[PDB]
Protein backbone atom coordinates (compact mmCIF):
# COMPACT_ATOMS: atom_id res chain seq x y z
CA UNK A 1 0.00 0.00 0.00
CA UNK A 2 0.90 3.94 0.27
CA UNK A 3 1.15 3.31 4.03
CA UNK A 4 4.22 0.60 3.02
CA UNK A 5 5.32 2.97 0.95
CA UNK A 6 5.97 6.07 3.08
CA UNK A 7 6.87 3.82 5.61
CA UNK A 8 9.64 2.23 3.88
CA UNK A 9 11.15 5.71 2.76
CA UNK A 10 11.48 6.96 6.13
CA UNK A 11 13.21 3.25 6.97
CA UNK A 12 15.38 4.37 3.99
CA UNK A 13 16.03 7.70 5.06
CA UNK A 14 17.16 6.53 8.30
CA UNK A 15 20.28 4.55 7.53
CA UNK A 16 21.27 7.55 5.80
CA UNK A 17 23.73 9.52 8.36
CA UNK A 18 23.18 12.93 6.43
CA UNK A 19 19.21 12.73 6.38
CA UNK A 20 18.54 10.33 9.25
CA UNK A 21 15.73 11.61 11.43
CA UNK A 22 14.91 14.55 8.93
CA UNK A 23 11.35 15.20 8.64
CA UNK A 24 12.11 17.67 5.47
CA UNK A 25 13.70 15.36 3.41
CA UNK A 26 11.94 15.22 0.06
CA UNK A 27 11.57 11.36 -1.83
CA UNK A 28 14.16 12.17 -4.83
CA UNK A 29 16.79 13.44 -2.31
CA UNK A 30 16.11 10.09 -0.33
CA UNK A 31 16.79 8.20 -3.00
CA UNK A 32 19.83 9.85 -4.73
CA UNK A 33 21.46 10.44 -1.57
CA UNK A 34 21.03 6.45 -0.41
CA UNK A 35 22.56 6.08 -3.63
CA UNK A 36 25.43 8.03 -3.10
CA UNK A 37 25.65 6.11 0.61
CA UNK A 38 26.25 3.13 -1.17
CA UNK A 39 29.02 4.01 -3.30
CA UNK A 40 30.80 6.03 -0.48
CA UNK A 41 30.68 3.09 2.00
CA UNK A 42 31.75 0.87 -0.67
CA UNK A 43 35.12 3.31 -1.09
CA UNK A 44 35.43 2.40 2.92
CA UNK A 45 35.03 -1.05 2.07
CA UNK A 46 37.66 -0.79 -0.28
CA UNK A 47 40.25 0.80 2.27
CA UNK A 48 39.34 -1.87 4.72
CA UNK A 49 40.38 -4.54 2.71
CA UNK A 50 43.36 -2.62 1.41
CA UNK A 51 44.43 -2.16 5.41
CA UNK A 52 43.87 -5.94 5.45
CA UNK A 53 46.06 -6.80 2.69
CA UNK A 54 48.86 -4.61 4.12
CA UNK A 55 48.51 -6.19 7.59
CA UNK A 56 48.26 -9.86 5.92
CA UNK A 57 51.52 -9.55 4.19
CA UNK A 58 52.87 -7.71 6.96
CA UNK A 59 52.03 -10.91 9.35
CA UNK A 60 53.42 -13.01 6.72
CA UNK A 61 56.69 -11.37 6.69
CA UNK A 62 56.82 -11.15 10.12
CA UNK A 63 56.44 -14.87 11.04
CA UNK A 64 58.99 -15.33 7.89
CA UNK A 65 61.63 -13.51 10.10
CA UNK A 66 60.55 -14.89 13.68
CA UNK A 67 61.18 -18.47 11.38
CA UNK A 68 64.21 -17.36 10.15
CA UNK A 69 66.00 -16.34 14.04
CA UNK A 70 64.47 -19.00 15.61
CA UNK A 71 66.83 -21.15 13.41
CA UNK A 72 69.50 -18.29 14.01
CA UNK A 73 69.78 -17.92 18.03
CA UNK A 74 73.19 -19.61 17.90
CA UNK B 1 9.88 16.33 -11.82
CA UNK B 2 8.45 12.73 -11.93
CA UNK B 3 10.62 12.10 -14.52
CA UNK B 4 13.71 12.71 -11.85
CA UNK B 5 11.75 10.67 -9.46
CA UNK B 6 11.66 7.34 -11.68
CA UNK B 7 15.10 7.59 -12.69
CA UNK B 8 15.95 8.51 -9.45
CA UNK B 9 14.43 4.94 -8.72
CA UNK B 10 16.24 3.05 -11.41
CA UNK B 11 19.27 4.49 -10.47
CA UNK B 12 19.27 3.09 -6.87
CA UNK B 13 18.00 -0.22 -8.08
CA UNK B 14 21.58 -0.61 -10.47
CA UNK B 15 23.30 -0.24 -7.01
CA UNK B 16 21.99 -3.10 -5.31
CA UNK B 17 23.59 -6.44 -6.13
CA UNK B 18 20.31 -8.35 -5.16
CA UNK B 19 17.89 -6.50 -7.86
CA UNK B 20 18.83 -7.59 -11.45
CA UNK B 21 19.33 -3.96 -13.75
CA UNK B 22 16.99 -5.83 -16.27
CA UNK B 23 14.23 -6.25 -14.25
CA UNK B 24 11.52 -3.95 -13.14
CA UNK B 25 11.32 -3.51 -9.73
CA UNK B 26 8.31 -2.38 -7.35
CA UNK B 27 9.28 0.62 -5.67
CA UNK B 28 8.71 -1.12 -2.64
CA UNK B 29 11.13 -3.35 -3.02
CA UNK B 30 13.70 -1.21 -4.23
CA UNK B 31 13.38 0.83 -0.68
CA UNK B 32 13.55 -2.73 1.30
CA UNK B 33 16.48 -3.80 -0.09
CA UNK B 34 18.57 -0.89 -0.13
CA UNK B 35 17.92 -0.78 3.29
CA UNK B 36 18.95 -3.75 3.58
CA UNK B 37 21.85 -3.62 1.61
CA UNK B 38 23.29 -0.45 3.76
CA UNK B 39 22.92 -2.57 7.20
CA UNK B 40 24.13 -5.85 5.48
CA UNK B 41 27.23 -3.35 4.48
CA UNK B 42 27.70 -1.60 7.20
CA UNK B 43 27.53 -4.77 10.11
CA UNK B 44 30.72 -6.07 7.55
CA UNK B 45 32.26 -2.80 8.05
CA UNK B 46 32.16 -3.83 11.93
CA UNK B 47 33.55 -7.31 10.97
CA UNK B 48 36.54 -6.09 8.50
CA UNK B 49 37.39 -3.57 11.54
CA UNK B 50 37.41 -6.37 14.25
CA UNK B 51 39.85 -8.20 11.74
CA UNK B 52 41.97 -5.29 11.44
CA UNK B 53 42.21 -5.16 15.34
CA UNK B 54 42.94 -8.64 15.25
CA UNK B 55 45.78 -8.38 12.45
CA UNK B 56 47.00 -5.43 14.71
CA UNK B 57 47.59 -7.39 17.49
CA UNK B 58 48.69 -10.24 16.57
CA UNK B 59 51.61 -8.03 14.01
CA UNK B 60 52.76 -6.46 17.41
CA UNK B 61 53.04 -9.77 19.43
CA UNK B 62 55.16 -10.88 16.35
CA UNK B 63 57.31 -7.78 16.74
CA UNK B 64 57.54 -8.23 20.38
CA UNK B 65 58.79 -11.83 20.12
CA UNK B 66 61.43 -10.49 17.11
CA UNK B 67 62.51 -7.96 19.78
CA UNK B 68 62.76 -10.76 22.47
CA UNK B 69 65.11 -12.85 20.27
CA UNK B 70 67.35 -10.18 18.77
CA UNK B 71 68.09 -8.92 22.89
CA UNK B 72 68.68 -12.86 23.53
CA UNK B 73 70.06 -14.73 21.21
CA UNK B 74 73.61 -14.69 21.00
CL1 LIG C 1 8.69 14.03 -1.64
CL1 LIG D 1 5.74 0.36 -7.73
CL1 LIG E 1 5.84 -0.67 -4.51
K1 LIG F 1 12.85 7.77 12.97
K1 LIG G 1 72.01 -14.62 14.54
Amino acid sequence: RRNELKRSFFALRDQIPELENNEKAPKVVILKKATAYILSVQAETQKLISEIDLLRKQNEQLKHKLEQLRNSCA
